[PDB]
């Protein structure tokens, strides 16, 4: 039970379940967490990378944010 | 039958199933299993493919959220 | 007349619905179908390529399900 | 005066508009049709450059459908 | 005060303000104008950028539309 | 507490929310400040870079805009 629900009680704590449930479709698809450290300091210092990651998070706080009514 | 609802019990199952939505398009597009094989071995080690792959999930998410009445 | 309704009986039917309207974009905007061939031996075997694919109709599949009051 | 209304009679021409509002827009940064007929014979042969399409249009579909409150 | 409303007298209007609304996260991010002719030059030709260039109006122009109800 | 409310009192100041938002996220995932300088310097001088910039605040600014209904 890693994700009980999507009502967060502020706003801030919305995007950081965002960013949260970024990181858990990442997990889910690569498992090892061995290579999922060889690859976080490859991406950690890429610029189109950490752009396209901030697209990702974007679109879930768009998911929790009207989960919330927008707080 | 293999898609027969979007209603899911709770938000994690909402993002299991927004997870196999993603993987469902690529096996209706691409479905020599075995390509499908190669191809794995090298997005899953692809810090790019696996941030592209989150998005893929975060606009299903967003779908089911949305027919789930965010839960 | 190719694409009479939105509406679908099932949400199967509506994510083969997204899949065809991911790909008559494609078919409006490159109709030579000989280079659609050359092109398709090309993609799908590209990873990128199948998950960008995925994303499209991904999109496609959130203004379906949306027709049909997501089922 | 190009674009009067997103009404569209039927789905067709939901997506047909949604094809026309995604050209106009590189119509308008580019204006020189010269370049612009270069170019094109650069992405009309390109996989990745016809599934980006795809996406933009998918995203423009899914206003009007919206807009004609999905036919 | 660039930004006043989102309200629109013609969807035409609102395509533009589109345009208008992509262009400003541009120059906020990268307001010395000498590097944004120097890049203009370089994506004013490019076909990805210029798709993805569509890729972005479209996203805000789904904000306008709705912003006046579609018109 | 940085991120009190999506509640914005104009349409320009939802813009520069947005903006600020699409920062968060990079600034979040890494947050050495010092390489997030060295970076900076390659993507402000990117066009696809800033383009793809636009397109993250353009998803933000759609969520905020909906939160703030539409001004
Ligand atoms: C917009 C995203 C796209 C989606 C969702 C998509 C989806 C599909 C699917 C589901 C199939 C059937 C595969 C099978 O059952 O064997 C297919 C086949 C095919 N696609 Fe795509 N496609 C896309 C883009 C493209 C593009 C850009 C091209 C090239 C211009 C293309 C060319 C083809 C061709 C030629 C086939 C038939 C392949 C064969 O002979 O087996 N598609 N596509
Ligand atoms: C839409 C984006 C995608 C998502 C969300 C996704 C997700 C996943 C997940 C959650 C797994 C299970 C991993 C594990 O338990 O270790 C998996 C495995 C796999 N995926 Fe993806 N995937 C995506 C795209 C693709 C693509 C483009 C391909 C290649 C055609 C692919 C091929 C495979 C294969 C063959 C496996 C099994 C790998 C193994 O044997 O461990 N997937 N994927
Ligand atoms: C966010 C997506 C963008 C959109 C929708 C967009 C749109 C436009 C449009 C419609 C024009 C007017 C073209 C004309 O009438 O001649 C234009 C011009 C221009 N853009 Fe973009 N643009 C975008 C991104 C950028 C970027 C990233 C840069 C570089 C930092 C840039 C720099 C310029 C410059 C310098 C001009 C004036 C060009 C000239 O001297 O004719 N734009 N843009
Ligand atoms: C937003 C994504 C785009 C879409 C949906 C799109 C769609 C289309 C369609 C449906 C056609 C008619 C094809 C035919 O009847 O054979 C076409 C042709 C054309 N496009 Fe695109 N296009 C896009 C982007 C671009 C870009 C970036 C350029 C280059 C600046 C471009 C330049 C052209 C030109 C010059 C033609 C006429 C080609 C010919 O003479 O056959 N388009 N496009
Ligand atoms: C989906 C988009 C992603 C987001 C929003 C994201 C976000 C974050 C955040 C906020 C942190 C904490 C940074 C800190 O406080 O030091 C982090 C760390 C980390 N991420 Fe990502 N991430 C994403 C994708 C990925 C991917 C694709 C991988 C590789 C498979 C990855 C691997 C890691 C690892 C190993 C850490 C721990 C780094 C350390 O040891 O300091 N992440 N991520
Ligand atoms: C989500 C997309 C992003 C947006 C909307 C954005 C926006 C902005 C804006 C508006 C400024 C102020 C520019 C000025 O006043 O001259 C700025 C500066 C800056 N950005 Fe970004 N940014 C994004 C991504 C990134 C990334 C990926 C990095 C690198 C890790 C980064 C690092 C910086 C730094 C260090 C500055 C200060 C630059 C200076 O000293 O002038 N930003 N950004």
């Amino acid at each position: 039970t890693w994700l009980p629900t999507l009502v967060t009680a502020t706003p801030q704590e919305g995007f950081d379940l965002a960013v949260k449930l970024s990181r858990i479709a990442v997990k889910k698809t690569q498992p090892d967490a061995q290579v999922r450290d060889t690859l976080r300091a490859v991406y950690e210092k890429d610029a189109n990378a950490l752009i396209a990651v901030s697209a990702v998070v974007a679109t879930h706080f768009q998911t929790i944010a009207a989960a919330n009514d927008y707080w």
